[PDB]
């Protein structure tokens, strides 16, 4: 089989860390196995433009392996040219960079598999971190120190404790639930969630969560909102000017899910006007984020409220080994002709939606 | 009575936030309350040098109110000049900026009271935040974004999850225990503590903590160490070159307790050499931290591993109202002649140690 593997380039950083499996230099650490199995592997980070290495190889690729941190956008146009394509794998979690609805509506026999659970703890940690960084006003505090300044009041004037705050998650799946679990000992006033899938009652009770039926009612009462749903037609552009106007004034918003769940300029405008006190997370649309993407320079009225990073929360060194192994397992399920995929890894099975988390079908 | 109140100045920032009680502008909300009682209140941030406003008023001050974030250093030289001094109050927690041992050993009839518990949650949050920021490599990640860069591998090469790490606290009192409680749902490998005061077995079991009785044994097995003990003779310079040599190579160290528990240059050398991967916290010696203090510019080999802030974790807006009210209550106990202090607030009562947490007596 011919396999095209699209990952980020480590460049000079490859020499610093041998455990960096998720880059083009290291090929998920599965290149020996793919070679021994008799497959042809094309590895590249060159994923944009008409004569990109990706596009050169799409027409006879049997399998494309992608990673959300440097996502090959497998568009309708690319799918139409991909005459041998049978499987797209996501080394990570989240398959929205592939035009899933096009595959499904046309009934094309392409499976889409991701390594469910592989980095959900990593991201839940990152959400907790980002909440704390925003609420406690850490970014300008650290900036003060490295700029050789000292003025406690400049930081304290917009620093709070997370204790006693009302916190809402949009999506209460693997990541959203783990976020709620980690918040319990911080003594929030209340933990809320919105999801068309109810939590099991035992799970709900374990974290003291209350389900809110509609998203406007959810955000209106939350001091902190975190987004933990996949990107699909039902969540694309969900966080826009109108919905932001229904947030509690001065709320903090965390989004480690997908950038395009928000309308980028609407979030920036809300931060600058004070409707949000802070926004942070690691995900952007598109990726790599352009130099003029509004989320880079946006700030609140105090020059703070921005805890943006590149997309890396799900590609910590601990997460990388897990999604690398999961990727190998999915590939083996395909190669053996067993197709004995873990049920939870299956987004599309030969064009059919198996997941329930990407909207109702 | 004459009361000297030493707080940080908020300046123009006071105009931004009404709840900023902890600054010289707002005087803990007690200025009119004191005036109505016929007391004279001198308020200043000028606390260094022989003709500082502090030193001008020391000779006839009945009461000095301090705050750790901008600490009046009540040295033995100042105590010897403070002929009317009867009470020192700490608007906050931690009384080490006062020469407690000099007061005690030379029979000075001065009580020292602090607002115990007022900001212990705030600091425990800050510890969790700092642990996450260091372990997950957040600072350089955010720096990349605002420098208009994008390179996932530059961050991922030194980013880990807190899951599966062994975490040790030095001091397991109000803050240290609250840190362990907040760590439970993060699925650490193990939680450890070192303290001459044992946790009750039930409190140990609640967080799955194991006591380690030797400090070298403790740090030798820890991926993350956090300092949560007061500054006293037993902890001053506790974290020195020799102990750092016994830390696990590449450990992360967090200190929100007091700067002087660490030997400053020893920590910086350990970071630059890689014995530590990261150091962070909000506390320094002395405070305000000099522009050339080595903890400002220190970095690990990748230009990261620094999560320093000014001293503000215990002065979030949520904390300030609590220690402001507690300061009023302590003053009332003094003024009425009842001296009905909360027992947990008493560091020294007329020179005698009441606290057990500042070493054995
Ligand atoms: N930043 C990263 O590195 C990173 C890593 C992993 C995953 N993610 C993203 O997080 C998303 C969630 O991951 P997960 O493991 O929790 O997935 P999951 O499938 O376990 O949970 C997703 C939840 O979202 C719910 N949902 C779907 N549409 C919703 C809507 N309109 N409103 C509210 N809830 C809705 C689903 O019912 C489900 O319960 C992924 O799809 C991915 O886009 C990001
Ligand atoms: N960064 C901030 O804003 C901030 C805010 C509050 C307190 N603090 C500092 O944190 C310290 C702890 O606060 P707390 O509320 O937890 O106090 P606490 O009195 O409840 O607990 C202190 C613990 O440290 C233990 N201890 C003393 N010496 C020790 C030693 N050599 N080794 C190990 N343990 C030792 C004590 O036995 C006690 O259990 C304060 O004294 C203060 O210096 C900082
Ligand atoms: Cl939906
Ligand atoms: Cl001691």
């Amino acid at each position: 089989m011919k396999i095209v593997l699209v990952l980020y380039d480590a460049g000079k950083h490859a020499a610093d860390e041998e455990k960096l499996y998720g880059c083009t230099e290291n090929k998920l650490g599965i290149a020996n196995w793919l070679k021994d199995q008799g497959h042809e592997l094309i590895t590249t980070s060159d994923k944009e433009g008409g004569n990109s290495v990706l596009d050169q190889h799409i027409p006879d690729a049997d399998i494309i392996i992608t990673t959300p941190f440097h996502p090959a956008y497998i568009t309708k146009e690319r799918i139409d040219k991909a005459k041998k394509l049978k499987l797209v794998v996501v080394a990570g979690v989240g398959s929205d960079h592939i035009d899933l609805d096009y595959i499904n509506q046309t009934g094309k026999k392409i499976s889409v598999l991701e390594v469910t659970g592989s980095n959900v703890v990593s991201v839940a940690e990152h959400v907790l971190m980002t909440m704390l960084v925003l609420v406690r006003n850490f970014v300008p505090a650290h900036e003060q120190i490295i700029n050789h300044d000292w003025e406690v009041a400049a930081i304290a004037k917009d620093a709070y404790d997370i204790e006693g705050k009302t916190i809402a998650t949009i999506g209460a799946g693997r990541i959203g639930y783990r976020v709620l679990e980690r918040l319990v000992p911080f003594n929030p006033k209340e933990l809320l969630y919105y999801d068309y899938q109810a939590l099991p009652k035992d799970a709900e009770e374990k974290v003291g969560a209350r389900r809110v039926e509609n998203i406007e009612e959810l955000v209106a009462q939350a001091d902190i909102v975190t987004i933990n749903a996949p990107l699909h037609a039902g969540t694309k552009g969900l966080i826009n000017k109108e919905l932001l106007s229904k947030f509690k004034k001065g709320a903090w918003l965390v989004n480690t899910a997908r950038g395009a769940i928000c309308v980028a300029e609407d979030v920036a405008a809300a931060l600058e006007s004070g409707q949000l006190r802070g926004y942070g997370g690691d995900v952007w649309f598109p990726q790599p984020a352009p130099k003029d993407h509004p989320w880079r320079d946006m700030r609140n009225k105090y020059g703070a409220g921005n805890a943006m990073t590149p997309h890396y929360s799900g590609t910590t060194l601990d997460a990388q080994t897990r999604y690398a192994e999961g990727t190998k397992n999915i590939l083996e399920s395909f190669f053996t002709g067993k197709f004995d995929y873990r049920p939870q890894d299956i987004i599309l099975l030969n064009g059919e939606y198996i997941t329930k988390a990407y909207g109702k079908h």
